[PDB]
């Protein structure tokens, strides 16, 4: 369907993948906003057009236990690379948990 885990902590996904679906796959919550798909998030974050080859890195939400014995935990980052664009929107994205 929408998401394929291609190697550990890496995925190929469709451009219209629902964000809840992406979150379930990667095991982390993403920032919420005025959008509901992975591409919507990307457009919101870049605030620009998205082109094949563009790489966008988005910080993932901490869980409460990430702060247990650590006042300054290190953010996990999701790297997203736009692999295919059609009609000015991404249709395939590479995701890597860094
Ligand atoms: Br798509
Ligand atoms: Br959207
Ligand atoms: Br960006
Ligand atoms: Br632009
Ligand atoms: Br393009
Ligand atoms: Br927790
Ligand atoms: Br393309
Ligand atoms: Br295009
Ligand atoms: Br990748």
């Amino acid at each position: 369907e929408d998401i394929t885990e291609t190697s550990p902590d890496k995925w190929l996904i469709d451009g219209d993948t629902p964000l809840d679906e992406v979150e379930r796959a990667i095991g982390y919550e993403l920032p919420e906003g005025d959008y509901e798909t992975i591409s919507g998030l990307l457009f919101d974050h870049a605030n620009a057009l998205l082109k094949t080859g563009d790489v966008i890195e988005i910080p993932l939400d901490f869980e409460p236990e990430d702060y247990l014995n650590n006042t300054s935990p290190t953010q996990r980052i999701l790297r997203i690379t736009v692999l295919e664009v059609e009609r000015n929107v991404p249709v395939k994205l590479a995701l890597a948990l860094l």
